[PDB]
Order: C-alpha cells, then sequence, then structure tokens
DNA sequence: TCGACGGATCC
DNA sequence: GCTGATGCG
DNA sequence: GGATCCGTCGACCGCATCAGC
C-alpha cells in the first residue's frame, strides 16, 4: 500500500523548537544525482547538515554546482583508494564541525570511502554507506565483520558524546520495514545476520532508531526501491537508511522523515529535526 | 521483483 | 563518437 | 484429483567505467 509520510513535527517534546535540520540521502551517484535536480531539491530542503552517500565521484570530479551552495559551504569527501566510481560519502554542513575525521580506525574496514566523522559542540555526526552483502550473499561475510568493528567503534564514539548515525545502513531490521520480507530472508539486507547486527548495534551501543521510536507501529514507510519492475510507483520497497540516536538525543528528538516524493535516485532522502 | 516452470501438498 | 559490455547495487 | 502452494531460475534498471574500433 501507499505511504503519505505526516507533516513535520518541528517541536520537542518540552516544547523547544527544533534547531538542527540533518538530511541524509543515498544519491546513487552525485554526478547524474546533480543531472536530475538533486541539489534543486536541497536547496528547498535547506537543511544544516547534508549527508550523501554512493557519490561514486572522486574529489578532483566534484562537480562545480558543490560551489553554489552557500548555506553548505564546508563539505568533506571520502572516496575508494582503489575502485574508481564506487561508494563514497559526503558531509555538508553550515558550519564548520570542530573536527572531521574518516573511516572507523580499522584498516580492513577504512579502504572503500564509506564513513565520515564530524563533530559538533553538542554532538557527534557520522554518516555511513555500510557495504552491502551482495547477490548470492558473496560478502555477507565480510558485512559481519563489518558490522562487529563498525558497532565497537560505534559504542567507544557513543560513551564520549551524543551520537548520531545516519546513512544507507543496507539492512531492513524488521518485517515492517520491508514490503516482501517472507521472500526475502535469504537476499542482501535482510539475511539474519544482518538484522541481528542491526538487533546488536541498538542494543550494544546503545542506539535508538529514531523513526521507529516515533512510529512504532507504522508500515509501508521506506527509503529504497528498486529501479526495477516499477518497484517504487508500487511502494515495494526497504526501508534501509536510519538516523540512529543516542538515547540521551530522544529529549531532543522532533521527527524524523522519510521525503517519499524525492527523486533523483533508487533510494529517497530522510531529514531529522533536533532541538539543541 | 516477478513471471514461468515444475514438483509437493492440501482439502 | 558510438555501441555494448562489466561491477555493483 | 482440482486447485493451490513453494523453491529455483532468469531478466530486469541505472550509474560509472571499460573494451573495441
Ligand atoms: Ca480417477
Ligand atoms: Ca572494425
Ligand atoms: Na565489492
Ligand atoms: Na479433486
Amino acid at each position: 500500500a501507499l505511504y503519505e509520510d505526516p507533516p513535520d513535527q518541528k517541536t520537542s517534546p518540552s516544547g523547544k523548537p527544533a534547531t538542527l535540520k540533518i538530511c541524509s540521502w543515498n544519491v546513487d551517484g552525485l554526478r547524474a544525482w546533480i543531472k536530475k535536480k538533486g541539489l534543486d531539491w536541497v536547496k528547498e530542503e535547506a537543511p544544516d547538515i547534508l549527508c550523501l552517500q554512493q557519490t561514486k565521484c572522486s574529489e578532483n570530479k566534484l562537480p562545480a554546482e558543490l560551489q553554489e551552495l552557500p548555506g553548505l559551504s564546508h563539505q568533506y569527501w571520502s572516496a575508494p583508494s582503489d575502485k574508481e566510481g564506487y561508494s563514497g560519502v559526503g558531509l555538508l554542513s553550515r558550519q564548520a564541525p570542530l573536527k572531521v575525521s574518516y573511516g572507523i580506525g580499522d584498516e580492513e574496514h577504512d579502504q572503500e570511502g564509506r564513513v565520515i566523522v564530524a563533530e559538533f559542540d553538542s554532538f557527534v555526526l557520522v554518516t555511513a554507506y555500510v557495504p552491502n552483502a551482495g547477490r548470492g550473499l558473496v560478502r555477507l561475510e565480510y558485512r559481519q565483520r563489518w558490522d562487529e568493528a563498525f558497532r565497537k567503534f560505534l559504542k567507544g564514539l557513543a560513551s564520549r558524546k551524543p551520537l548520531v548515525l545516519c546513512g544507507n545502513l543496507n539492512v531492513a531490521h524488521e518485517e515492517i520495514d520491508l514490503r516482501n520480507p517472507k521472500g526475502n530472508k535469504k537476499n542482501a539486507g535482510f539475511t539474519p545476520q544482518e538484522r541481528q547486527g542491526f538487533g546488536e548495534l541498538l542494543q550494544a551501543v546503545p542506539l535508538a532508531d529514531s523513526f521507529r521510536h516515533l512510529y512504532p507501529n507504522t508500515p509501508y514507510a521506506y527509503t529504497f526501491w528498486t529501479y526495477m519492475m516499477n518497484a517504487r510507483s508500487k511502494n515495494v520497497g526497504w526501508r534501509l537508511d536510519y538516523f540512529l540516536l543516542s538515547h540521551s538525543l530522544l529529549p531532543a528528538l522532533c521527527d524524523s522523515k522519510i521525503r517519499s516524493k524525492a527523486l533523483g535516485s533508487d533510494h529517497c532522502p530522510i531529514t531529522l529535526y533536533l532541538a539543541l
């Protein structure tokens, strides 16, 4: 069935007004996504911070439209070393972070340009593009190594500062998070080992699934739909893109949005409002 | 993801 | 320049 | 023993890149 994301709640439980708008988007080809007017959508959405995953673009090839973003002038990029046109993530912020780092401090997992870490006054932001386990699950084993090291790294981060984690985490946690769970138990993104890995992550850091925390009973809410078989217009999708929050930020949480109508990728953007 | 295809399985 | 592949999602 | 059900295959879209000429 179809899904309508409800209006933006821009007030916290405490009645405090949202001060921080973070948008996260798996763009699936930075250059293509801009040709399909993704930065126009971004300007209308006007986030303080924009996290992009799967840029598929080296730094020397960053398109010039990026220099047309006066509200997002601090930009940080990470691409793989060995593979061209693979992975890649970006983080663009209105204000300069205090510190910016790359990867998770484990060199087995820091080759593919998948993680940026941006520290602010009140919180640390991680945007992540999590390794897909691949058709035939040819990478599932590597991805369980990833989940383990990433979990550990995130736990250490949250132990010093409130943590926001956003991006394409390449798992539908529960049956409610995809349209066809029964048919997908052996496919990338809904294996038992990926679902446990995400459950372990929520329990160990610990972190809350912001969307879930606010809409526990809401099915049909997805962020990815295959380009094939007209899946998007049928809403045959998966919720793969999350904002995961340190529990201390839940009093600051105003809303966690799924921007179902924003085209340009086989993922849609998600948007977090916080009262900081 | 979805159809076609077989080969179980169920009133 | 153009076609059609491949790796990957 | 008619209908339904369940695993197994393949084609399927799009981006960026490369092979070949
Ligand atoms: Ca007979
Ligand atoms: Ca020739
Ligand atoms: Na790979
Ligand atoms: Na019969």
